[PDB]
């Protein structure tokens, strides 16, 4: 399957599986959550432990806003 980029109106925001199946080898960290998941995501998340707060606590991603949102 192909990446997806989220259409943040301020930036287009990638996200790269190949890099996060590498650096989280802890799959159910993304996969097998119970339903909602698709519907939840939003900034919220995204600020968050859906993206950045996942980042902050490993130490290691994106954590400005030029890091993850590129027009
Ligand atoms: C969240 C940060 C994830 C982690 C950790 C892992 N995966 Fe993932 N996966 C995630 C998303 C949002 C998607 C769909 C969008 C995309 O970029 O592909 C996927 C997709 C997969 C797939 C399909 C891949 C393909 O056919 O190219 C597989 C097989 C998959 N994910 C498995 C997988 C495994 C085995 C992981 C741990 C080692 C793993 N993922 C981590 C989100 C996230
Ligand atoms: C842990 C549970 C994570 C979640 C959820 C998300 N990301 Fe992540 N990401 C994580 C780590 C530990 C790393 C470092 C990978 C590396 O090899 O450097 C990353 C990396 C990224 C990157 C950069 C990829 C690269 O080639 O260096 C991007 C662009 C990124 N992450 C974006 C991103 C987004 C948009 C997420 C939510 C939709 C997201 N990540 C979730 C750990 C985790
Ligand atoms: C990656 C780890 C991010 C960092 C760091 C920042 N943002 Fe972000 N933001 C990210 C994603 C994946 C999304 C989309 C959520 C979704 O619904 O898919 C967003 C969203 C925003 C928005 C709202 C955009 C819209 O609704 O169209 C704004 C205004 C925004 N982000 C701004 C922003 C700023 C100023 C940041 C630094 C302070 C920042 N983001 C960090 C991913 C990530
Ligand atoms: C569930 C995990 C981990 C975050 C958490 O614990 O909630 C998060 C991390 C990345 C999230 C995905 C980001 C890309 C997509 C954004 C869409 O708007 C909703 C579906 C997708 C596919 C999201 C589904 C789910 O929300 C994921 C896989």
């Amino acid at each position: 399957a192909d990446d997806i980029v989220l259409k943040a109106k301020n930036g287009d925001v990638k996200f790269p599986h190949k890099a996060h199946q590498k650096a989280v080898p802890d799959c159910k960290k993304c996969h097998e959550k119970g339903p909602g998941k698709i519907e939840g995501f939003g900034k919220e998340m995204a600020h968050g432990k859906g993206c950045k707060g996942c980042h902050e606590e490993k130490k290691k991603g994106p954590t400005k806003c030029g890091e993850c949102h590129k027009k």
